[PDB]
C-alpha cells in the first residue's frame, strides 16, 4: 500500500528556519523588518578559502571522494584536533561529513536503538531531540538554570542516568544560551560517561567564537566514550559549503562512515579541498577568526548595554552569537512576545523549541546599525 | 549504554572490498594495472558549469539554502522534467538532494516502516538493498535474465507482490547491465504499481548516456505512484559536486525535505548554482552531452568486438557505461575470476554484490588506449 512512515510523521517543525522563511515573505514584500534570527555569520568566507576552491576547480578535482573524506583532509583534521584541542587522534579516527548536522545524524543512527535514552540539557538546539527521535531513541531532558549562568550541574545529570542511557549530549559554546562550560564541568560530565558507561557527544562547532574563558574538550578525559563534533561553518563562515567533521573511537567513526556511503556517498569534493586551506593556512585563517570575534564582541557588548537599559533580562554570553532574552516585560509567553515584537518590526526566534519558555533568541550576526534599530523598536513595544 | 545500533551491526560486508584490498597491494607493489572499474565519467566538468561556480563564489553565495534546494533550481528542475521527460511536475513537486544517493535514502526513510517490502530487480546497484534494510524494510529480489537481455518480466514481478509491498525500484538505463527498458515493459511495471497500490521508484541518473533506444519515464503513466530520481553526476560529469534531484507527489517530496533538514540541512550552495547553469544553458550542456555520448559509443563497440573476438560473452549495453562479462572461461566464480584478472594486470568489479553471479562488471569510462590494453591482457589469461 502507499503512505508515509511513522518515523517521518512524528516529526515536528523547526522555528529556527520557520522564522527566517516568514521574515522574507513579508520583507520581500516590503516592510522594514529587522532580523535577529539566523544561525550563520554575516561574514562571507575568507578569500584564501575561495581561491583554494578555484584551484581545485581548475585542477579538475571534481571526482568521487571516499565516504570518510579525502585522505589529505583527514590528516589535517587529526592535526587540528591534536594542536587546537589536544585530542590524541589518528586520521582513521576522523571523518568528514556534510556539515556538523550530518556528523550528529549519522552518529545517532550508528549508536541508537529504539528505546535508548539520550540525555539532552535544556535549553538545547532544536535538532538534537528530533535527530534522536528519528533514530528510535527517547529524549531525557535535564534543565540548566538562568541563575546558574545556564551551566549544568553534573549532579542533576547523574540523576537522569538510568540503565537505558546510551548517550549524553553536551554543546559548548552553546546555542541558544551562549554559555561557555568550564573545564571542571566538562571534566565531571566525562567521568560520568566513563563510570556509567555511555557515550558523551560533544558539539563544539562554536569553538572559535569565544570571548571570555577557554574552550575545553572533554575528549581529553574520556577518548573511548567521546565523539567530538565540529565544523568549518561557524569559524570560517562556510555554512553553505556543507562541511563538518568529527572524531572519536575507531569503531564508531567507521560505523558513521558506513551510513555516509549509504546516504551521501561522501561530501562535495570542492568544499573539502577548500576546507583543507582553512585548516592549513593558519596565519590567514587566524586573522579571519580574530576579525570576526572582535566584531562579535562589539555587537554583544552593545546589545547587552541596551537590553539592560530597557529593563530586559538576559544572561551574558561568552560564546556563539546568540542571546536568550527574558520576554517577561513584553508578554506573558515567549510565543506571544515574538508576535508583539514582529508587529513592532523585529524578527526573533521563540524559545519554545529550545525548551526555553518565557525566552526568545536574538542573534548578533548582523551589523551594529540593525542592532540599534532593534533596540529602538524594543523601546517602542516597551 | 554503549555499542553500535542493530541496523549498523546488521549490514552485509562487501566482496568488492576483498578484491579492491588485493588490487592496491599490487598497486603499492608498483604493478601497472588498468582499471575497468570506473563508476564515473572520465571527462571533467564542462567550463560553463565551472564558470558558474566561480561566479557564485564571487557573488558570495556561501550561506544556507532551503532544505529542498534553492528556488531557482526547483523551477529549472520543474522545466527539465516537463520538457525532457514528459513529467508535469511543479517546483513544489521537485527536490535537490546531496547526490542521487541521498534522494534514494531520504525516500526509503520517508516511506518504509519496519517490515515493509521493497521489490528489487537483479542485477541491482549495490546500494538499493542496503538502503531498504537500513529503514527496517525487507528486500524482495526478482531476477532479470541474461538470456532475456536483462529486461524484467512483469509476470515474474507480479508474483512477488504481497500485501506488505511498499515500493518497487526500476533502474533504466541500468547499472550494471547497461540495458534500457522498452516503453512497453516500463508501462507494465507502472500498471502494477497503480493496481496493487504501491510506490514506483525510478532511477534515471543514466538518462543521457543512451546509445540505442528511447528513454521513457513511467511517471508519465502513473504520476501519483511514481517518484523519479535523477542527477547531474553522470550527465554533466559532476560526481564530486554531489547534486541529485527528484520529483513525485508533493506528500512524499515534502517528507523527504523533512529528512534533509534534520541531517544535511541542504546541499552545498555553490554546487547548486553550477547545476542551475548546466540546466538552463541548453546550448552548452547539450554539446557536452552529445560529445561525451559519442565517446562512450565508440569505446563501447571497441570493447564489445574484442570480447566476442576473444570468445568472452557479455550482453551488449544500450545505456550507461558498464558491461557484464560472463567469467566462466576465466575462473570458477566472479570473485576468483576477478583475482585471476588482477594478476594479469586488470582491475574489474565482481558482480557478487550486484547479485550478478558468474559475472563481472566492466566500465568503459576510460581512454581507448586502456581499452586495447585491457583487451590484450584478457587474451593472456585465455
Ligand atoms: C549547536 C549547533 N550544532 C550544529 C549546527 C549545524 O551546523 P552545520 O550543519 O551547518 O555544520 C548548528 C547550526 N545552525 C543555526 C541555524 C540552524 O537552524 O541550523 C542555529 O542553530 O540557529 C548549531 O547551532
Ligand atoms: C543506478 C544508480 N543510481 C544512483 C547512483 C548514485 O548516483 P550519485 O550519487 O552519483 O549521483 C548510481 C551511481 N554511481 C556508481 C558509484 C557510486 O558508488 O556512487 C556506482 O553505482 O557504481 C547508480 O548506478
Amino acid at each position: 500500500m502507499r503512505g508515509l512512515s511513522r518515523r517521518v510523521q512524528a516529526m515536528k517543525p523547526s522555528a529556527t528556519v520557520a522564522v527566517n522563511a516568514k521574515a522574507l515573505e513579508l520583507r520581500r514584500q516590503g516592510v522594514d523588518l529587522v532580523a535577529l534570527t539566523a544561525g550563520e555569520p554575516d561574514f562571507d568566507t575568507p578569500e584564501h578559502v575561495k581561491e583554494a576552491a578555484r584551484r581545485a576547480l581548475a585542477q579538475g578535482k571534481t571526482k568521487y571522494a571516499p565516504p570518510a573524506g579525502i585522505p589529505e583532509l583527514r590528516e589535517a583534521l587529526a592535526e587540528k584536533f591534536r594542536r587546537e584541542n589536544g585530542l590524541s587522534v589518528t586520521p582513521e579516527e576522523t571523518i568528514v561529513t556534510v556539515g556538523g548536522s550530518q556528523a550528529l545524524f549519522n552518529l545517532f543512527q550508528a549508536i541508537l536503538d529504539p528505546g535508548d535514552e539520550v540525555i539532552v540539557l535544556s535549553p538545547y538546539w532544536v535538532s538534537y531531540p528530533e535527530m534522536v527521535r528519528f533514530a528510535g531513541g527517547v529524549v531525557v531532558e535535564v534543565e540548566t538554570l538562568p541563575e546558574e549562568g545556564f551551566v549544568p550541574d553534573p549532579e542533576r545529570v547523574r540523576r537522569a542516568i538510568t540503565p537505558r542511557t546510551k548517550a549524553l549530549v553536551v554543546n559548548s559554546p552553546n546555542n541558544p544560551t551562549g554559555a561557555v562550560y568550564p573545564k571542571e564541568v566538562l571534566e565531571a560530565l566525562a567521568r560520568l560517561a566513563v563510570e556509567h558507561d555511555f557515550y558523551l557527544v560533544s558539539d563544539e562547532i562554536y569553538e572559535h567564537l569565544l570571548y571570555e574563558g577557554e574552550h575545553f574538550s572533554p575528549g581529553r578525559v574520556a577518548p573511548e566514550h567521546t565523539l567530538t563534533v565540529n565544523g568549518a561553518a561557524k569559524a570560517f563562515a562556510m555554512t553553505g559549503w556543507r562541511i563538518g567533521y568529527a572524531c572519536g573511537p575507531k569503531e564508531v567513526i567507521k560505523a558513521m562512515a558506513s551510513v555516509s556511503r549509504q546516504s551521501t556517498t561522501s561530501p562535495d569534493t570542492i568544499a573539502q579541498w577548500a576546507t583543507l586551506e582553512a585548516l592549513t593556512n593558519q596565519e590567514a585563517s587566524r586573522a579571519f577568526v580574530e576579525m570576526a570575534r572582535e566584531a562579535y564582541r562589539r555587537r554583544r557588548d552593545l546589545l547587552l548595554e541596551g537590553l539592560t537599559a530597557l529593563g530586559l533580562k538576559a544572561v551574558r554570553p561568552s560564546g556563539a552569537f546568540y542571546v536568550l532574552m527574558d520576554t517577561s516585560p513584553i508578554a506573558p509567553d515567549e510565543v506571544r512576545a515574538a508576535e508583539r515584537l514582529l508587529e513592532a518590526g523585529v524578527a526573533v526566534v521563540p524559545g519554545t523549541d529550545f525548551a526555553a519558555f518565557g525566552h526568545v533568541r536574538l542573534s548578533y550576526a548582523t551589523s551594529e546599525e540593525n542592532l540599534r534599530k532593534a533596540l529602538e523598536r524594543f523601546a517602542r513595544v516597551l
